[PDB]
């Protein structure tokens, strides 16, 4: 699924992310436009072998299991596939276990190289929240 930007803004702030860890709803938004064009199906592969899922673009390097990253860590304990579903959940569930981790957004580089130091709260202007 492809959100809208406002629709997706609606489902992550349902979802707990506005605030968490400190990160207001702009940051996870335009975090999700620059690392998957809000599409929930986005997969990038990574040079050493691992792959980014979803709207997040999450990494089986460490947070997901693909069945084709050998030695990697599965730290949100889940299926890959689970972070391009329709439904966010599985995607948020574990971008809260990343964000909390130490690293904060960094650990998306989109959002460290396109969000970052922005004027983030644009990104929820116009909608209805
Ligand atoms: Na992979
Ligand atoms: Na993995
Ligand atoms: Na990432």
């Amino acid at each position: 699924k492809v959100f809208g930007r406002c629709e997706l803004a609606a489902a992550m702030k349902r979802h707990g992310l506005d605030n968490y860890r400190g990160y207001s709803l702009g940051n996870w938004v335009c975090a999700a436009k620059f690392e998957s064009n809000f599409n929930t199906q986005a997969t990038n592969r990574n040079t050493d072998g691992s792959t980014d899922y979803g709207i997040l673009q999450i990494n089986s390097r460490w947070w997901c299991n693909d069945g084709r990253t050998p030695g990697s860590r599965n730290l949100c304990n889940i299926p890959c596939s689970a972070l391009l579903s329709s439904d966010i959940t599985a995607s948020v569930n574990c971008a809260k276990k990343i964000v909390s981790d130490g690293n904060g957004m960094n650990a998306w580089v989109a959002w460290r190289n396109r969000c970052k130091g922005t004027d983030v709260q644009a990104w929820i202007r116009g909608c209805r929240l």
